[PDB]
């Protein structure tokens, strides 16, 4: 039975609005309504993985659990196995997968990160999921932000508090937060951002709904702009949005958006938005597609629309050679020319590098760069020809070219980290000096650039 090199990933997203679902979800893991659908084709194919997120969750995760497992089950007649499921409070995140993976699975790891503090900490934050599938790293967040149309600033607070605190994946990574640990992150939930237009502007945009009129909708959506002004969710990735704002739904129909200002909503206006979103950041040069993105039309117990999306998601095997694991490869090795670091601080100390991989049998500390002043004032840090050799542990090209070397800039006087970045290994040439390039970031904020040259040498 051969390796994977590719798998599917299904990612839901729902906020169940504290309701019971209907008796039958199949459509929501089938991918069908509106946006990117899947085709009919597909039906009875299993995803390898699936990945369920909900919000104002009312279930016990074994009620939950009997769904979803049964609704697979009708859809495949596969019986998947649960990966692991975690909630906090009304935030739940269930991983389940095909039983033939279970032997591929490994290193299972969950947590959860509260938002806000007294006031607005007691219901908002995320769960999370992280294993290795054979030799990719895979995580999953579950966010329920902060709610309002006038709380875009607060959202993007909940979302640098969840990357810096949720403690995911390989711990030997300290430098690394959640944004840095995984081939592949998949950022999912009621993630809560609106469409910033005037209250008095609501009617109409229910009129451009009904037309499927989305573009004077989306530019202003505030994850959007947020984002293309570099305030939240930097690096990742989101699927144009093809489907209908999935919030604020009368229950029992999608034929009505239910808007308007109540007691029961602290007098606030709900206008039509896209709150339930999937994101994604993969390392650079990995395989990852996105082959859904969309809403059901057929569940109408919540307020919200669940939201589907699907992915392909290239993956490795776990390498055994003659040599590593538990030795290096002497006919492998990496070499960096002309390297230096630019970074945004106005301090002044010195830096040196960490670099970590699988590919090694433990993290490399550098000496310290150089510190020059850049013509704009910045900080560079000189690196020249003075970077260590890695010693990859195994040196077979089929390997070694899918690896990837993660990066941190660290204070010679603090051991703190001011940037992290990574590099792919996954060169155009071998033995050939190349042009390679990472953003730097630090609690996902842009904190500077790495930039210089590789040279890779494999057994080929
Ligand atoms: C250079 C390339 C990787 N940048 C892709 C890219 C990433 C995000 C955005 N926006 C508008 C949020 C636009 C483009």
């Amino acid at each position: 039975q051969p390796e994977p090199d590719m798998i599917t990933i299904f990612i839901g997203t729902w906020n169940m609005g504290n309701a019971p679902p209907p008796k039958k979800i199949t459509s929501w893991f089938l991918s069908k309504g509106q946006g990117k659908t899947r085709d009919d084709s597909a039906d009875y194919i299993p995803h390898d993985i699936y990945v369920i997120g909900t919000q104002e969750d009312p279930l016990s995760e074994k009620e939950w659990l009997e769904i979803l497992k049964h609704s697979l089950q009708e859809i495949t007649s596969v019986t998947f196995k649960t990966v692991a499921i975690h909630t906090l409070w009304n935030i739940r995140i269930v991983v389940l997968a095909k039983p033939e993976h279970e032997n591929r699975i490994s290193h299972i790891c969950t947590d959860n990160v509260k938002t806000g503090i007294a006031n607005t900490l007691g219901n908002k934050g995320a769960v999370g999921v992280s294993f290795m599938f054979n030799g990719t790293s895979l995580g999953f967040v579950n966010s329920h932000l902060t709610s309002g149309s006038e709380k875009k600033l607060r959202r993007n607070q909940n979302y640098m508090n969840i990357l810096r605190f949720l403690a995911l994946g390989d711990k030997k990574l300290s430098p690394f937060n959640i944004t840095h640990r995984f081939t592949h992150l998949f950022w999912f939930g009621d993630l809560n951002y609106r469409v910033d237009l005037p209250t008095w502007e609501a009617e109409t945009i229910i009129q451009k709904i009904k037309q499927q009129q989305y573009a004077d909708l989306l530019s202003h959506d505030q994850l959007l702009t947020e984002r293309r002004e570099q305030k939240v969710f930097l690096h990742f990735e989101e699927e144009e949005i093809t489907f209908a704002p999935t919030y604020r739904f009368e229950r029992l129909t999608r034929d009505k958006y239910a808007y308007t200002k109540q007691k029961a909503t602290g007098m606030k206006y709900n206008l039509p938005s896209w709150c339930d979103r999937v994101l994604w950041k993969s390392y650079p040069l990995v395989h990852v597609v996105c082959q859904s993105y969309g809403s059901t039309s057929d569940i109408m117990t919540s307020d919200h629309s669940p939201v589907f999306a699907t992915f392909e998601a290239g993956v490795t095997s776990q390498f055994v050679s003659k040599n590593g694991p538990g030795t290096v490869d002497s006919q492998g090795q990496i070499e960096f020319l002309r390297c230096y670091a630019t970074l945004k601080t106005k301090s002044q100390t010195k830096f040196y590098l960490e670099f970590h991989s699988s590919c090694l049998e433990s993290f490399v500390k550098s000496q310290e760069g150089e510190n020059e002043e850049g013509s704009e004032g910045e900080l560079v840090v000189k690196f020249g020809e003075t970077l260590p050799k890695l010693k990859p542990i195994i040196s077979d090209p089929e390997y070694l070219l899918d690896q990837h070397i993660l990066i941190s800039i660290k204070s010679s006087d603090s051991d703190e980290s001011y940037g992290e970045g990574c590099i792919a290994l996954r060169l155009e040439a071998t033995e050939t000096q190349l042009p390679i390039y990472t953003p730097l970031t630090h609690h996902g904020e842009l904190t500077g650039h790495f930039q210089g040259e590789i040279k890779l040498q494999t057994s080929q």
